């Protein structure tokens, strides 16, 4: 009934930076070979989407943003073998082509087909499937989930359990998996260790969940918004500290609290200064610090390399280090078996048409994750 | 005829920066409780010693430098249990107290009793055993090996094989162990991998030795002095490149040669720009870069944190990550079992009285390691 045809539907178009999204009609082309067109069911509001609005994260405009979502396949293009119409699916903003040197590496997950390093805002073939007012619109990280329908390349979608609650497991498309994996896969937090988590939004709360799952003895949450502390403690923090409360830099405070520095630290905000602070507060000889937050475009941090020469390890990761298409269905299955919880992250629910109120909630500090329903 | 008495002997005193060493008589006090007085037999000239002369490395002056050495115990103070008069020993510029959180950690080696982070230039008790022309002289990293006799704390000395050739195994006191361990212990180079080594002096050649022992398939040496390339290939480099030969930045050159970035890179020079270059030339999703070189005092580097967010790991280490008193006797035993070679590092052997000529050889680019014999 819609297969092979252009679909007219509503989407949230961003025409320029620092402006509200425009809810209006777009035209969605049918999928070409090895492409999948998806009817969206739920999408979360992640800070990275707000980074597109603010210019923190540069990608070509005008654009349909959104990358944390779940939906149901409407149709598939020629040659698609891994999903079928009617399947529940999660779009993958980090693809898994399975053929490049990173996909073949046992640890790597930043597939070389990604649209992050040199953003084009297109499908893999360099073209767009979206038109609005007769104008071509860019894609975002090959997903573009702020739309009733999107088209993604096959390497950018994973089939998930047919009984999955899509208004919850959309968070496995970004925020939960990023935070959880950053702790259990990237840092490899050890039982009995002391952890420090900078930033207690959706992703930082998920880092805390991973630290707790790994058996950390102490998990210190750090945020300048003390309203975030209650939920952080609910999901596993053993203390929370507000840097604004202290007359000393918080790296000094955390070093004292940990009797010489923490075992594992995580930057989950997106500021150059807290990236250096988080590295400094881990123990100088054997500490590990993981960058998760997204820095402002093209800006360099400044740091003393003696912080590394003493023995520290510094690393970062996209999507918690998970190979995306392998890991997303397994994470959904684990959620179905109650191995981790997603309800603590969901503070607000709104219809898709109220997307701008959802971003207002994020910017005011009141929300963790708002889930939008189509 | 010297136990319990002050010893008058020859040492090389550095009275101020950017001056030749002054070879003259000093007074060496007898060892106090848990101290060891050593008759030096051989000491190598390491670039870190030259860093003290040049002001790159700040430590209190005037000083008896030298930290890469081997000798024979002349006497021990009360309470010493790990060495005896007559023992062959190697001083440890990174102590191993066995009691701090770092010594008890399975990975850490930067013992909290070190004199590197906040240099005092004294014994552990805060005083000096050296006098010259009436004046107290500072120690260097708890070793001070540019002297016919030195006094060290028990936690800064290791007993080694009584049959050890000290004119060779003095290099296990710094240069060899640092480079070798940086490859095999800190980076954990894997079989079949591609490595890039920036800097082909004594430490860089030992990094190559470790990469080869770990089974690397490709080892690219990088140096602006092409005279270093012959020896680098002899000990395992498969290719050598001189950045001055290229119009493009060498991180771009190395990324092309490795078809997308190397598995492991090592900065073994001590320049801020080459630490950032070495990080950039390793593969963005799974590469590992190790800082070995000593940066100029109090200078910060500048880098883009997206280099880490994509998946790179950045780390540094002192003394190759080796727990010093545990590892040095085992490395000596490994050398005696012919498991690695030290002669490729030794280009010059001079009497101690020619220390300044040995430093001229290093600064001119002509030497790798000069061994000074007492
Ligand atoms: N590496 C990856 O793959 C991913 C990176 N991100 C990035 O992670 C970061 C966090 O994302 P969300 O949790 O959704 O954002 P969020 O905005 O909900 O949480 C950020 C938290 O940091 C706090 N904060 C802000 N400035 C602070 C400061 N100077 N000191 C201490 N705390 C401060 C805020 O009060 C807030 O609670 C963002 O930068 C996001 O773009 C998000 C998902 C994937
Ligand atoms: N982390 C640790 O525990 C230790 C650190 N070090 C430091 O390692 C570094 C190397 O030590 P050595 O091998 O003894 O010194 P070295 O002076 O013999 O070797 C340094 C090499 O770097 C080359 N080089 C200089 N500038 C260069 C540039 N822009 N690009 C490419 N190559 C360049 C030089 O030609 C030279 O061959 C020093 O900074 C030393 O202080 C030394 C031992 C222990
Ligand atoms: O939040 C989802 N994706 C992010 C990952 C880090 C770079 C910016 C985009
Ligand atoms: O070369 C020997 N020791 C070095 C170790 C790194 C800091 C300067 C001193
Ligand atoms: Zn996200
Ligand atoms: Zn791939
Ligand atoms: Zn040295
Ligand atoms: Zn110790």
């Amino acid at each position: 009934s819609t297969a092979g045809k252009v679909i007219k539907c509503k989407a949230a178009v961003l025409w320029e930076e620092k402006k509200p999204f425009s809810i209006e009609e777009v035209e969605v082309a049918p999928p070409k070979a090895h492409e999948v067109r998806i009817k969206m069911v739920a999408t979360g509001i992640c800070r990275s989407d707000d980074h597109v609005v603010s210019g923190t994260l540069v990608t070509p405009l005008p654009v349909i943003a959104g990358h944390e979502a779940a939906g149901i396949v409407e149709s598939i293009g020629e040659g698609v073998t891994t999903v079928r119409p009617g399947d529940k699916v999660i779009p993958l903003y980090t693809p898994q082509c399975g053929k490049c040197r990173v996909c073949k590496h046992p640890e790597g997950n930043f597939c070389l087909k990604n649209d992050l390093s040199m953003p084009r805002g297109t499908m893999q073939d360099g073209t767009s499937r979206f038109t609005c007012r007769g104008k071509p619109i860019h894609h975002f990280l090959g997903t573009s989930t702020f739309s009733q329908y999107t088209v993604v390349d096959e390497i950018s979608v994973a089939k998930i359990d047919a009984a999955s609650p899509l208004e919850k497991v959309c968070l496995i498309g970004c925020g939960f998996s990023t935070g959880y994996g950053s702790a259990v896969k990237v840092a490899k937090v050890t039982q009995g260790s002391t952890c420090a988590v900078f930033g207690l939004g959706g992703v930082g709360l998920s880092v805390i969940m991973g630290c707790k799952a790994a058996g950390a003895a102490r998990i210190i949450g750090v945020d300048i918004n003390k309203d975030k502390f209650a939920k952080a403690k609910e999901v596993g923090a053993t203390e929370c500290v507000n840097p604004q409360d202290y007359k000393k830099p918080i790296q000094e405070v955390l070093t004292e609290m940990s009797n010489g520095g923490v075992d594992f630290s995580f930057e989950v905000i997106g500021r150059l200064d807290t990236m250096v602070t988080a590295l400094s507060c881990c123990q100088e000889a054997y500490g590990v610090s993981v960058i998760v937050g997204v820095p402002p475009d093209s800006q360099n941090l400044s740091m003393n390399p003696m912080l590394l020469l003493s023995g520290r390890t510094w690393k970062g990761a996209i999507f918690g280090g998970f190979k995306s298409k392998d890991s997303v269905p397994k994470l959904v299955a684990d959620f179905m078996a109650k191995k981790f919880a997603l309800d603590p992250l969901i503070t607000h629910v709104l219809p898709f048409e109220k997307i701008n109120e959802g971003f207002d909630l994020l910017r005011s500090g009141e929300s963790i994750r708002t889930i939008l329903t189509f």
